[PDB]
């Protein structure tokens, strides 16, 4: 059911760095991985946590759909994508920190920590402050636990409504043309060491599912780009993208 592939590895020493890529064959029900003890440790979820979080909001009606607009505080932050209005998809797109803390404090502790135990994700733990737990609180995730998590998203199986998975799958969009379809999302955890960049998803093609989960040392955020680059050479390695 799993198979460790240490080949992966030139990859991650390719760029002087450290990580775990896990690959699920949804046809097959067989994983692949570089690091089987890296793919069952678990770190901060930051961003990534966008995904259940969108979930959340949208079945207990605090996003009411993917055009709803969640306009800009008018506090100036470094990042200048976040200083405008977003929607659902932008918000994911652009890793719109404060949208998404809005949407915690709405859903509430109780109801957070209610849905994360439905959901199965991670450690379900979320202690710290409800607006911020995700990027120093203490809610964990694996690698192997996110494409637990992504296979059930997928098949439309986790408790929450048909209509809010198939919103969060529209706002998980990365990529398309004529080859494949890649839903995901990016990660970067800084607050607590060690820092980590994440990207979970999957990839689309004619008639299977590649599920992907991988995170690797972030020492600074000039590497943030190895994230997809990493991914996708391990993808084309395998054949599993031209
Ligand atoms: C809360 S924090 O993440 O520790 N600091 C803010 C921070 C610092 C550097 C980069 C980002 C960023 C913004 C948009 C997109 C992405 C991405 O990886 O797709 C990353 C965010
Ligand atoms: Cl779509």
């Amino acid at each position: 059911e799993w198979q460790e592939n240490k080949s992966w590895n030139a990859h991650f020493t390719e760029h002087k760095s450290q990580g775990v890529v896990v690959l699920w064959n949804e046809n097959k029900q067989q994983g692949f991985t570089n690091n089987l003890k890296r793919a069952n440790q678990a770190f901060l979820p930051a961003s990534t946590f966008k995904i259940p979080n969108s979930l959340i909001a949208l079945d207990l009606g605090v996003v009411k759909d993917e055009h709803q607009v969640f306009k800009w505080d008018g506090q100036t932050r470094d990042i200048a994508t976040w200083n405008r209005d977003h929607n659902l998809i932008t918000a994911m797109k652009y890793s719109v920190v404060p949208v998404y803390q809005e949407f915690a404090r709405q859903i509430g502790e109780a109801r957070m920590s209610k849905m994360l135990h439905a959901f199965d994700y991670g450690n379900e733990d979320i202690s710290g402050n409800v607006d911020s737990f995700w990027l120093d609180g203490g809610i964990r995730i694996s690698a192997t636990e996110q494409i637990s998590f992504l296979r059930k998203l997928y098949h439309n199986k986790l408790h929450v409504s048909e209509r809010s998975q198939r919103i969060v799958k529209q706002a998980m969009l990365t990529e398309a043309n004529g080859d494949y379809i890649i839903r995901a999302k990016t990660g970067y955890s800084t607050r607590i060491e060690p820092k980590i960049g994440w990207w979970v998803g999957w990839v689309e093609l004619d008639d299977n599912v590649w599920f992907f989960a991988m995170n690797m040392d972030m020492p600074t955020s000039d590497g943030l780009g190895l994230r997809q680059a990493i991914t996708k050479e391990v993808l084309k390695q395998e054949k599993i993208i031209p």
